[PDB]
């Protein structure tokens, strides 16, 4: 088990030239862009279907073994997703029909553009209170009681249509990899507070509680005094009804998880507690004999279409964008569980593409936007879906809802639908326990985590996410800010180089220093890496040029003067004991002591470590080369190189060999685009390894 | 030459218990606390001389040699400081006298808690810009000569806010936020406010009647606003301001030329302040010609001022903006002469000294301002030694507020303009760094486009956050697809290179070498995790599940009886086996992503040899996988979890991982995040890439 090795000492250089290279053509932009109009007949029919993928999925068809199941995941999860969105209707302060549209049309759109199979496609809470806060500050910045709530649906239905827009826009254009820049913990903590803000926005319902329309900054808390304000005048019926409702569906919800294998299908509570709760209200007349508000009766049938105002649009384009990108985040998420789950691939710019037609066409026809739930796309699965037929059947199942049946859920309470939302709640609210978790792993997704949460409930939903990610990529610097760069030593009198404080018995060559910057070096490090290579060499390269550039000049003026005579040997002085006089430069002339030192005119050379005549008195180094481990390096900016540029310089204006080893040719071929090499620093600097670099050093010094 | 080594194969952990590793005790957060309160003698001696740096300078002051320089670079930069003022008050659109306040105040504190020797101290035309927009901002939110006394009253508040938050930034010693503006940022930040400049010294030299014009698009506003009145312009003017700017233009280029062989930089500013001063009042061009002129100020200073916190909660972000503006420039203005002098720099002192300078600026009714290079190169040019020639240039404002002011009042303000112009050729010449950058770095082109396009449509204060954040997103875009490459042996020894850049290179069978390039976080690890299937040529838990469903149907048959279990194969008594497959639930499918536990079958099942009955299985041809990180600085929580992910499907389908190239810091923090366990261990970390093909060689010999 010997690892043994004989081959020559390799400059990076002298390894291409004893290796030829296998040219490869470059990868023009130009020609890229020739393959973009390919116009190709097979190029255009896989185009064409990547645009509509049901043309794809739904004659490949497997109906002995998907109808039934897909009918049954169908029923299940329409008949969850008109409560949803009667309650998300409520969340939005719009009568709770429209949450009956907002479920009905981005899934029969989706039905023909989506490519995932597992997701139901509709609203979810965090969408339904961006999208109500959206259109409270559009009614707020409206330039000048049901004239209140049809203001308010038609700023909803406008905010849809543009957040359809920016979707289909941001899918078109094919950056549907953005939801890379949300890390887990960022959107962990962005759903736990989201998860307080849908808490907090469901007690005026509990209680039964008139609160305004309040907006961010700080709008939980504006809530949570108005509700409090008042409790004194909260509804009991209402809130015993709600508290008996989430205590059933959380203990059945917990039976549904705890014994999934004795369960042919999942046991609907949300449906049983709807039925149960509305007949117990109809039957005795909860509406008069409580006073408890109810859902009342719904307008039977659709809307006609609707012309989004471009009001509207330009009050709210940053909360459009929000809503874009949120619903974008969590469809993906959840679409991405189900595509590993059952090894299907995913289109992102298919995703967004499907959802942002959804969100036009839903907002056109008075919806409000939904991407999906993770909670019903939940019941799809759970309850056997297999194809996007079932968010088919449960569309069908919202309109019989829309057109024949509406009127059956009139004696429902509000309560009913707000115990609903928080049953669903508590999964989010659970994510509380990462916080310790990533304390003791990572404290820099712990602080991404903390200040997501922080900034998503002081700021809005909308603010604080772009606030988070801000603070997200901040991270990504606060970690390569302060590098532990070290210096390294042998150990084993072999090619094997470590930090020279961790082991015993290491050993380092006599004037050969080896620096390691473990990180990526750009303009917020460039400055620290200066500092600490400074601080391993034990000097600074440009002091010495400066003092030695000051001693030469002092040679000069007493060797110009007779005083001194030059010779091979070396300087002769016939006078000692120098009258010490600094020439003191004055500020325009003294640049020139960072000059290269040209002593050429001099007939013999100057050993600046060996003592200089007359007084002369300049610091001596040791140091002869050095080494630097660039291996962890990454990139380089234009900042980073133009310090390393500047630090090299000096160290090689005072006769120190500088090297550069470990980098990849990539790193190298960069490095020449940035005009990085010359006459003074040249390519010959690199070597493939430390140990190359130090056995090159060691045959040159001996 | 030659290269040659003979140690052991060495794996990390191996490595580690052959080589006695020093003890180190880390030092933790608590232990630092300590330390920080030691209150030694000795420490307190430092902190106080810290804080009042010229307790340490000025004790020390070479009077034979830095008196007079000091004198004579005292007396050119304050004669420029007091007409800088004038003009930046202009921009503050404030009295001009103000201007001479803020070029007095935070000189003097400067000079003593100042850590610089060379920077001259005062108004800048971006942070004069910056404070203007604030001030024109705060009038307009405030719940209700006049309206000069309202922004002058405005102009203090935000100077003392952004004092304050300067005096704060340098207590808590987060003096090293200037790291977080690269160069192209701060390049395209100052051209686009050169742009800003330009555009607001047109009512000037036109003498045009402009409003208080706020961001967004504030720029735009000014513009069209002077070209829509453009036949109004007052020609004197206008040819005054022409004239002004071009003579100063051309001795400045005199003075930057013959430099050397100049004893003294050629003061153009005073010259022809004095000249146009002259011709003025002897033609009195104010009645003969109409000119706008800097008129009569009250020979004296205001008495102190109580800010308005209506307009600090109005301006607190503007107030923000203009802290780090004013800080980020004098550090880097410092910066020059501290390098080209070596003289140590503390940043947290500077924002200190610039802070405490603002507040007494603020609080004696100035504006904020902290150096301008202009003004600095001014008295850097003319002999500048020490802090003493700004103690001369405050006195010399002193004298022009008290007793000669009076002989600034028949001066143009298109003068003025002139020549805060012609002190933007500087900034105006770097749109030459759009093709250099090009060419080098297009992400730090992409910085600076971006930054010189939010900074004219947003302004000077939005302009700037949005570039911070842009920039910031750009260390993304440089690490989002990292150019990963799968490795080859080039002459049969220890060097690994791409496998696709040289001839002649070996890969050892069945062994695969991936190096991903850069740190591997939430940002790149779906990329990572793409990539290395593709290099691979197969997905590891697609194998697994076809595995699994493979041994389900082994084991129906084995229930049946079919397949009889024979220590040498699987020998089948019946081969009629019917077309069908399980079908699994929704429920039931995650079975296919467990563990492979055969032991219950008595002889090993070779899944990349045929099945029994015809059962297809894909067959890999991987049995090792090297991993190269080298050039993988750091991992977060999003990518340890992809990779645990990626290395237990590997090891689960028999395919032994391993991960080289990586120091002892990199295994310490992967302890921290719980990635081993029973299937993934410390074992598979080795210390190079040859070291892992080595022992995979004698492992599989």
């Amino acid at each position: 088990n010997q690892y043994i090795v004989a081959r020559p000492v390799y400059s990076t250089n002298a390894f291409e030239e004893n290796h030829k290279k296998t040219g490869r053509h470059h990868k023009t932009f130009l020609d890229h862009l020739k393959v973009c109009c390919s116009c190709s007949p097979q190029k255009a029919k896989r185009i064409v279907l990547s645009l509509f993928p049901i043309a794809s999925w739904l004659p490949a068809y497997r109906l002995k073994e998907w109808l039934l199941s897909d009918i049954v995941s169908g029923i299940s999860t329409g008949i969850v997703a008109v409560l949803q969105g009667l309650a998300f209707a409520l969340l939005v302060d719009i009568p709770p029909v429209y949450g009956l549209y907002a479920s009905f049309f981005p899934a029969i759109i989706y039905l023909f553009f989506g490519t995932s199979r597992h997701i139901s496609v509709g609203p979810f809470p965090i969408l339904s209170m961006m999208v109500g806060l959206a259109v409270s500050g559009a009614v707020s910045k409206a330039v000048p009681l049901l004239d209140d709530e049809r203001v308010r649906v038609a700023a909803a239905a406008s905010v849809t249509v543009l957040s359809g827009i920016i979707q289909l826009a941001f899918g078109i254009l094919r950056i549907g990899f953005v939801v890379i820049y949300l890390s887990e913990s960022l959107i962990s903590g962005f759903t736990t507070a989201a998860a307080v803000h849908v808490l907090v926005s469901q007690l005026k319902f509990i209680f039964q509680l008139t609160v305004p329309s309040h907006t961010d900054p700080v709008s939980i808390f504006k809530v949570l005094y108005s509700v409090f304000s008042q409790i004194e005048k909260t509804n009991i019926a209402d809130l015993v009804t709600a508290l008996i409702v989430l205590l059933v569906v959380s203990i059945v919800k917990e039976i549904n998880q705890r014994f999934k294998d004795k369960l042919p299908v999942p046991i609907p509570i949300e449906f049983i507690m709807t039925v149960i709760a509305a007949g117990v209200s109809y039957g005795c007349d909860f509406k008069n004999r409580f006073k408890v508000a109810v859902v009342g009766d719904m307008n039977p049938g659709f809307q006609p279409p609707i012309t989004p105002d471009v009001e509207t649009f330009q009050n709210t384009v940053g909360d459009c964008f929000g809503i874009a990108m949120v619903a974008f985040a969590v469809a993906f998420s959840v679409a991405s569980v189900y595509s590993l789950k059952y090894d299907y691939p995913l289109d992102g710019n298919q995703e967004l593409i499907a959802l942002g037609l959804g969100n036009i066409v839903c907002g056109v026809f008075r919806g409000f936007a939904g991407s999906t739930a993770l909670s019903r796309s939940a019941v799809q699965e759970s309850t056997g879906g297999k194809t996007q037929i079932a968010g088919l059947i449960g569309a069908i199942i919202v309109l019989i809802v829309v057109l024949a049946i509406g009127f059956l859920l009139a004696p429902l309470q509000k309560s009913v639908l707000a115990a609903l939302a928080l049953g669903n709640l508590k999964g989010m609210l659970m994510q509380f326990a990462e916080i310790g978790r990533l304390w003791r792993k990572d404290k820099y997704d712990c602080l991404i985590w903390i200040m997501t949460f922080i900034f998503t409930i002081v700021l809005g939903l909308g603010l604080g996410l772009a606030a988070s990610v801000a603070f997200q990529l901040l991270t990504i610097v606060f970690r390569t800010q302060f590098p532990k760069c070290s210096t390294l030593a042998n150990i084993g009198r072999t090619n094997i180089y470590k930090n020279k404080k961790d082991y015993y018995d290491m050993y380092e060559p006599e004037g050969v220093k080896i620096f390691r910057c473990p990180s990526p070096i750009y303009f917020a490090n460039i400055g620290f890496f200066r500092r600490k290579l400074i601080d391993a060499v034990g000097f600074s390269p440009l002091r010495i040029l400066r003092k030695r550039n000051k001693a030469l000049r002092k040679i000069r003026k007493l060797q110009k003067q007779g005083l001194l005579q030059v010779t091979p040997k070396g300087f002769i002085c016939t006078v000692d004991t120098i009258k010490d006089s600094d020439e003191e430069l004055d500020n325009n002339q003294i640049e020139v002591l960072d000059q290269p030192i040209n002593t050429t005119d001099l007939p013999f050379h100057i050993d600046w470590n060996d003592d200089l005549p007359l007084n002369i008195e300049v610091p001596k180094i040791s140091l002869h080369s050095l080494i630097l481990d660039f291996s962890a390096v990454s990139f380089l900016d234009v900042s980073s190189v133009r310090g390393l540029k500047s630090i090299l310089q000096e160290f090689i204006r005072i006769k120190v060999d500088v090297y550069i080893v470990g980098t990849d040719d990539d790193f190298i071929e960069k490095l020449n685009r940035y005009e990085f090499f010359d006459g003074e620093v040249k390519s010959s600097i690199f070597f493939l390894t430390i140990h190359d670099a130090v056995l090159h050093i060691l045959m040159k010094k001996d």
